[PDB]
């Protein structure tokens, strides 16, 4: 079947951002029909990943439960209540949630309305590599059936893929315990090679049967009776499609392939993904693979046969995974360095500690960092790219240096550094305070993110390159910057003192001990690196369970 079909009506709005405007672009990219040939190795492979889920159980959540895990500026729904009134409990949006579940329950087939709007992003354009990217679409259902879907499917979403894929689910991984397992598993092997595999459009490669599939694998959890009618009806009436409306209240068309924002979309993707590759891997011949999945997200780590029949696996392993509804957006490469892959936007790279031991880090090109923290900082946003990439890219030279420096001395300048800002997080949000960064940096990478030196030359040219070609002052001018951002920190002791102590020790002539932070321990990282929410309307706040008087 087409995996959209359009009415005409326009899908209307609600270093460049991403409009509405270059929606019509995105629209003819992702229109297609879907051509899904299974075989043996595929069906072999389904049956494997079910076991594993047959160990799951899992709980129905209360309506409290959902209306508690709802982002405060997630949308409205068209029934007259907003997130606020979810959060805390109005008597309007937990009827109409009641109400909502109870149609779950009675209706099978009724196909759920949702909303299609043009995402607005951040890119930095560059005339040297083509034009302008278009847009990416969102689709998503209303308020009332987003609370439902956590109700049926968060504990799903949140246990399954870990029971079912284990080690090959990457969002189970910090970004230091993601670098432990990509190097652990190119060490594994005698002579390794690996691969990233980009699927063209994977959301709109999703087809109907992949969709009941994917229902296949949650009805082998133990479910309560409700939970199982609300995974059956939300399979047929959401999932596997639906009409589509503006947001104008248009209908703007109908959908036939996976929608981006429903709680099942990461779950949903990271299963289909994984057994297309778990199956195209037997069907080239590959060996001894280990593969990390996050959604659309693949990495293939395997036993090299030779320069000449790892290109040929690898052609095979294409064939394959086009016959199963996923064919590349560019075609996969062998590479022979762990350095040279590229997953998730990032690759690995060495650094040393305080004493000269080697460490593993996970870095990235710093351009689209850097442009969405210039946009971040010339206008108020909703979600803080800025503070994300502090947090994952912590290690990196160029966010200790720059992200860090620059955000620090504007926080000292509005007297905001106790001000809690929004940041996501494997498609979740978080409501994270600037003054906790330090004991969330040594739980994620360790001690050592704030002693790293040796950078190597790469990463330093990179970085020094990137610097050049955005306008962005040199690295000499930040170590100056972070001398006073730190001794103005110091100076107010407390957290903030640990703000200029721990990330700013890089800076300094003469280099300080640094000693575990006691208070890092009471943090509550429990909800953090366990799933993937990409369109899930995930939220939590930090908490700092059991504090001691004198922290
Ligand atoms: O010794 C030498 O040889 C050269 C010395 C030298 C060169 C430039 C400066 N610049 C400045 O002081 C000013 N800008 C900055 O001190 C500045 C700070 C952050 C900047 C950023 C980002 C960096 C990441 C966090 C968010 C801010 C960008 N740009 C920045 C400029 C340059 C800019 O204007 N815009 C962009 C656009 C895209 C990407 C980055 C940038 C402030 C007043 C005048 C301009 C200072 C010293
Ligand atoms: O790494 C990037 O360039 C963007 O990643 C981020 C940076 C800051 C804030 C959030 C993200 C993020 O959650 N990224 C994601 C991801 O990363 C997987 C990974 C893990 C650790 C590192 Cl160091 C790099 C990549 C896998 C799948 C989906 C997402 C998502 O966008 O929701």
């Amino acid at each position: 079947s087409m995996s959209y079909t359009w009415t005409g009506a326009l899908i209307t709005p609600c270093v460049y951002a991403t409009t509405s405007r270059s929606a019509s672009l995105r629209q003819k990219k992702v229109t297609f029909d879907r051509l899904q040939v299974l075989d043996d190795h595929y069906r072999d492979v389904l049956k494997e990943m079910k076991a594993k889920a047959s160990t799951v159980k899992a709980k129905l959540l209360s309506v409290e439960e959902a209306c508690k895990l709802t982002p405060p500026h997630s949308a409205r729904s068209k029934f007259g209540y907003g997130a606020k009134d979810v959060r805390n409990l109005s008597s309007k949006a937990v009827n109409h949630i009641r109400s909502v579940w109870k149609d779950l329950l009675e209706d099978t087939e009724t196909p759920i309305d949702t909303t299609i709007m043009a995402k607005n992003e951040v890119f930095c354009v560059q005339p040297e590599k083509g034009g302008r990217k278009p847009a990416r679409l969102i689709v998503f259902p209303d308020l009332g059936v987003r609370v439902c879907e956590k109700m049926a499917l968060y504990d799903v979403v949140s246990t399954l893929p870990q029971a079912v894929m284990g080690s090959s689910y990457g969002f189970q991984y910090s970004p230091g315990q993601r670098v432990e397992f990509l190097v652990n598993a190119w060490k594994a092997k005698k002579c390794p090679m690996g691969f990233a595999y980009d699927t063209r459009c994977f959301d709109s490669t999703v087809t109907e049967n992949d969709i009941r599939v994917e229902e296949s694998i949650y009805q082998c959890c133990d479910l309560a009776p409700e939970a199982r009618q609300a995974i059956r009806s939300l399979t047929e009436r959401l999932y596997i499609g639906g009409p589509l409306t503006n947001s104008k209240g248009q209908n703007c068309g109908y959908r036939r392939c996976r929608a981006s924002g429903v709680l099942t979309t990461s779950c949903g993707n990271t299963l289909t993904c994984y057994l297309k590759a778990a199956a195209a891997c037997r069907a080239a011949k590959l060996q001894d693979c280990t593969m990390l999945v996050c959604g659309d997200d693949l990495v293939v780590i395997c036993e090299s046969a030779g320069t000449q029949e790892d290109e040929a696996s690898l052609r095979a392993f294409t064939e394959a995974m086009t016959r199963y509804s996923a064919p590349p957006g560019d075609p996969p490469k062998p590479e022979y360095d762990l350095e040279l892959i590229t997953s998730c936007s990032s690759n690995v790279s060495v650094a040393h500690d305080a004493s000269g031991k080697r460490v593993y880090y996970l870095t990235r090109d710093p351009t689209t960092p850097l442009a969405r923290a210039a946009w971040e900082t010339a206008r108020h946003t909703p979600v803080n790219s800025w503070l994300g990439n502090i947090i994952m890219y912590a290690p990196t030279l160029w966010a200790r240096m720059i992200l860090m420096t620059h955000f620090f001395s504007i926080l000292l300048a509005q007297e905001q550094l106790e001000k809690a800002l929004d940041c996501q997080i494997y498609g979740a949000c978080y409501s994270i305070e600037p003054l906790d960064l330090p004991q969330i940096i040594q739980r994620l990478h360790g001690l050592s993110a704030f002693s790293l030196h040796s950078y190597s030359p790469g990463e330093i040219n990179r970085v020094a390159s990137c610097l050049r070609k955005l306008g962005v002052p040199p690295l000499r001018v930040w170590r100056h910057r972070a001398r006073s951002v730190r001794a103005r920190l110091l100076s107010q002791g407390g957290r903030a003192a640990t703000c200029g102590k721990y990330l700013f020790n890089w800076a300094v002539r003469t280099k300080l001990k640094l000693t575990p932070i006691p208070a890092a321990s009471q943090l509550d990282l429990s909800s953090w690196f366990v799933a993937g929410y990409s369109g899930g309307d995930i939220y939590h706040s930090l908490s700092r369970a059991r504090p001691r008087w004198f922290m």
